[PDB]
C-alpha cells in the first residue's frame, strides 16, 4: 500500500462510484483504515491510496479504539454551514506542507455504509474539517485550491519542489503546475 502525493494524476481524476458492496469493498475499507491509523489520520479517501473511487474511511477520534469507525461510500455533502473558519490545514499528499484554509464550520452528509445502506450525519469542529478535506479529494480538489492567493504564494515553492519530484521520479512532465494559478 502507498499514499499518492502531489502532483500524481490519480489525486485529480474522476472517482467512480461504487455498487458492489462485497467481501472486497470491506477488505479495502479495512486496509484503508489501518493506513489511516498508521498515519495518525482522522479520515482518508481512496484516491489518496491509489484507487480512484467514491470511498471514505473516517473516525472522529482519529485514534485506535476511540470514536467510531465510519465508512462513507459515495458521500455527498447536503449542507455546508454559513459560519466558516480558519485552520492551519495539512495533507498526506503534501508532506510537511501546512498553510491556512477557510472551510464551513459544520456539514450535513449522506452516504452509504459498507452494506450500501443510506445514512446521514452531521459534524462540526475538527471532524467536519477533516471530512471536508477528504471530501475534496473524492472530487479531484486539493486543499491549496481552497487557499487565498497570499497563502498559496507562501507554499508555491514547496509545491514546485513536489512537481519537480514527480518529474524526476516518473520521467513525465508534471500533469499540473501551481504556476497555472
Ligand atoms: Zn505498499
Ligand atoms: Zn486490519
Ligand atoms: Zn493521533
Ligand atoms: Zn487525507
Ligand atoms: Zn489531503
Ligand atoms: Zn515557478
Amino acid at each position: 500500500m502507498e499514499i499518492v502525493e502531489y502532483p500524481d494524476p490519480i489525486l485529480r481524476a474522476k472517482n467512480k462510484r461504487i455498487d458492489i458492496f462485497d467481501e472486497n469493498l470491506k477488505n479495502l475499507v479495512d486496509a484503508m483504515f489501518d493506513v489511516m491509523y498508521k498515519t495518525d489520520q482522522i479520515g482518508l479517501s481512496a484516491p489518496q491510496v491509489g484507487l480512484n473511487v467514491q470511498l471514505m474511511v473516517f473516525n472522529p477520534a482519529g485514534e485506535p479504539g476511540e470514536g467510531k469507525e465510519i465508512v462513507l461510500v459515495n458521500p455527498k455533502i447536503k449542507k455546508y454551514s454559513d459560519k466558516l473558519v480558519p485552520f492551519d490545514e495539512g495533507c498526506l499528499s503534501f508532506p510537511g506542507i501546512y498553510a491556512e484554509v477557510v472551510r464551513p464550520q459544520s456539514v450535513k452528509i449522506d452516504a452509504r455504509d459498507i452494506t450500501g445502506e443510506r445514512f446521514s450525519i452531521s459534524l462540526s469542529r475538527l471532524p467536519a474539517r477533516i471530512f471536508q478535506h477528504e471530501y475534496d479529494h473524492l472530487e479531484g480538489v486539493l486543499f491549496f485550491d481552497r487557499m487565498t492567493d497570499q497563502v498559496l504564494d507562501s507554499i508555491r515553492e514547496e509545491l514546485e519542489a513536489l512537481e519537480k519530484k514527480y518529474e524526476e521520479k516518473t520521467g513525465l512532465p508534471s500533469p499540473e503546475r501551481v504556476e497555472a494559478r
